[PDB]
DNA sequence: GCTGATGCGT
DNA sequence: GTCGGAC
DNA sequence: GTCCGACCACGCATCAGC
């Protein structure tokens, strides 16, 4: 019975401790009981284990079901270039809740708002056939694919036909699911992890009867360790090569695991995950290149000139850039017949030969006519080469794969151009990245391969306002009972008025926002306070007495369509905001007085570039 | 047809 | 993107 | 160090309600 199945389970039988018959489809409570068991421990290790066990049962008895609760455990509705967007959010999803059982949305709303999770309320509410792994999943797909008028009435349909063939706690990881907010503890890492284990333990490719069941068991704890682990990185780096569970899943259920690197291999027009950066604290915590602030490309070319334009994401942008499709044949040499090239378009005005800022690349439209219509032009900065005439580069060095871009690629005005352990240097470079408006610091030769499964951020990243809280929200998550955000704001000289500027959700511990919570709990307002002006900001659950300063730190000072601070001191109708802010310290010596004027804020915007 | 609300992606 | 938590 | 889920501002694109 589906309603006790145990995936956590000692001495897991893969075909006995399952809970459906072989060649039947997987319910989705087996589904659901899984994931009942994985939120409920905190060890990642137990976690992967738990969800293996399924993968067994799926691997052996419903073979063909093994695609869809990989999807659903990462929440997840295909390859991420198919661009398949749910289009579901809180108020569809409360209004299918709500005809589901009960209506009366406003007590759905307040409940699932302090709740912090949509699931609860859907299952606390209080004949059809039982639900399927892959029926849920195809169900999913089919509300993404619903567009046009009468769309949410139709997605709404189909979401409260779930909640009504819901049983037991079904409903729980629907809502969830379609919320965007598993909240599972367990990802895209620990999801390979639990695949790559059931996969060796249960091998696939077996008869009818389960021939092999617990491939580890002639083995010793340091055996079969070592051996899952070899395992893993087999999968890893050929995922991180092609992410893509449609065409690694097909093939590793033919030519199984350690036979997948032949068969699945890195090839153009399928985006590959591509290199991080972890922070460095400075040149105290080698090349040396600028960080352009704009977007990454993965530039792609099959054979036969098909270009194609992919994302940091694996995204589709091919039709967000036809000015480059229309612009390759300027920068490769007549040698290349394929290559896959990692450069980071920048706003670029032609005209006054600058570099523009993030926020003149994001007025790009996503589906652009020609480039008779686009008014922002975008410049290429390349820095890496993956990928040349029909050989993958990923193991070969950095110094060795430099040597080929700047070599066949041919640098063009304004569009291609590619971008020492000298302290002084190295500080005028960075020094001069400011300058410049964008450090990047990567190794040449040692530990210098494209292979994100090794290291995902294998390089290094070289890279204060005192404000007024006004407001607090309500929190989700983690962060359900407590305060998980705050309103902040500056204090404007000339009219006596607080403008708030940002909201803060980041930088404080969990004992620090007790403290918050604590000293800021009797500040609880039940109006706001005629000296505060939000403009357009989310009016915070509970509007907080101004007594309280922190120091805030941030990336930028960007222009708010939505914030008042400064309003009119930089623009007539847009305020300024803060890029990437985050908690840093409590000035309990300082009042709402002595805090960072919009004025200053004004100043400080008109420092930066 | 427009607008605000909002979903999605960066 | 930044951040802290748990392991 | 890794992995995860809290959280941020801001842009386009979409669509119900008008």
């Amino acid at each position: 019975d589906p309603s006790g199945y145990n995936p956590a389970k000692n001495n897991y039988h893969p075909v006995e401790d399952a809970c459906w018959k072989p060649g039947q489809k997987v319910p989705y409570l087996a589904v659901a009981r899984t994931f009942e068991k994985i939120e409920e421990v905190s060890a990642r290790l137990r976690m992967v284990e738990t969800l293996s066990n399924l993968l067994r049962s799926v691997v052996a008895l419903s073979p063909p079901d093994l695609l869809p609760v990989l999807y659903l455990s990462l929440n997840h509705l295909g390859p991420p270039q198919q661009g398949l967007a749910l289009g579901v959010g809180d108020g569809v999803l409360l209004k299918a809740v709500a005809q589901a059982t009960g209506r009366q949305l406003e007590s759905v709303r307040a409940e699932a708002a302090e709740k912090g999770d949509v699931g609860l309320v859907a299952e606390n509410s209080r004949p059809p056939p039982p639900l399927t792994a892959s029926g849920v999943f195809s169900k999913f797909r089919d509300i993404a694919r619903l567009t046009g008028s009468a769309s949410t009435a139709k997605k709404i349909d189909i979401i409260k036909g779930l909640f009504v063939a819901c049983r037991h706690s079904e409903a729980r990881f629907i809502a969830r699911s379609l919320s965007g907010r598993l909240r599972l503890g367990l990802a895209e890492q620990s999801v390979l992890a639990a695949l790559s284990q059931a996969v060796s333990l249960t091998p696939p490719g077996q008869e009818f009867p389960p021939a092999m069941v617990d491939a580890g068991k002639g083995k010793t704890a340091e055996a079969r360790k070592t051996w899952l682990e070899e395992q893993g990185m087999i999968l890893k780096q050929t995922f991180c090569e092609v992410p893509d569970l449609d065409r690694i899943i097909p093939v590793l259920l033919e030519h199984g695991l350690e036979r997948l690197p032949e068969h699945c291999k890195l090839s153009p027009g399928i985006p590959l995950k591509p290199m991080l950066a972890h922070p460095t604290r400075g040149i105290s915590e080698f090349t040396c290149e600028y960080k352009y602030d704009g977007q990454r490309a993965q530039i792609h070319a099959l054979e036969g000139g098909e270009v194609k334009i992919f994302s940091r994401n694996q995204a589709d942008n091919t039709g967000k850039y036809p000015d480059i499709i229309s612009r390759i044949p300027k920068i490769k040499l007549p040698s290349v017949t394929s290559f896959i090239l990692d450069t980071e378009a920048v706003a670029w005005d032609r005209e006054k030969k600058q570099i523009q800022p993030f926020q003149v690349l994001t007025t790009r439209k996503r589906k652009e006519v020609d480039a008779s219509e686009i008014q922002v032009q975008v410049c290429l900065y390349a820095f890496d080469l993956i990928y040349l005439n029909g050989e993958s580069l990923v193991r070969e060095p950095l110094s060795r794969r430099r040597q080929l871009l700047r070599e066949n690629f041919v640098e063009t005005e304004g569009e291609f151009v590619f971008a020492t352990k000298d302290i002084e240097q190295i500080a005028e470079f960075l020094e001069q990245s400011v300058k410049d408006s964008c450090l990047m610091v990567k190794t040449l030769d040692v530990d210098a391969t494209y292979e994100i499964a090794k290291r995902s951020h294998n390089w290094l990243k070289l890279k204060t306002l005192d404000l007024v809280v006004i407001g607090a929200y309500l929190g989700r998550g983690k962060r359900a009972g407590r305060y998980g955000g705050f309103l902040l704001a500056s204090y404007d000289e000339d009219s006596e008025e607080l403008q708030a500027i940002c909201k803060l959700g980041t930088g404080f511990s969990d004992e620090e926002l007790e403290e918050h919570h604590q000293s800021l709990k009797a500040l609880v307002l039940p109006s706001p306070r005629p000296y505060v002006r939000i403009d357009g900001a989310v009016i915070p659950d509970h509007w907080l007495d101004p007594s309280a300063v922190w120091e805030v730190k941030c990336a930028d000072l960007s222009l708010s369509p939505i914030y008042p601070a400064a309003r009119g001191l930089v623009d007539s109708d847009k305020g300024i905001s803060l890029r990437f802010p985050r908690f840093i310290r409590v000035r309990e010596d300082k009042q709402p007085e002595q805090a960072t004027t919009s004025a200053q804020v004004a100043c400080l915007y008109r420092k930066q570039s």
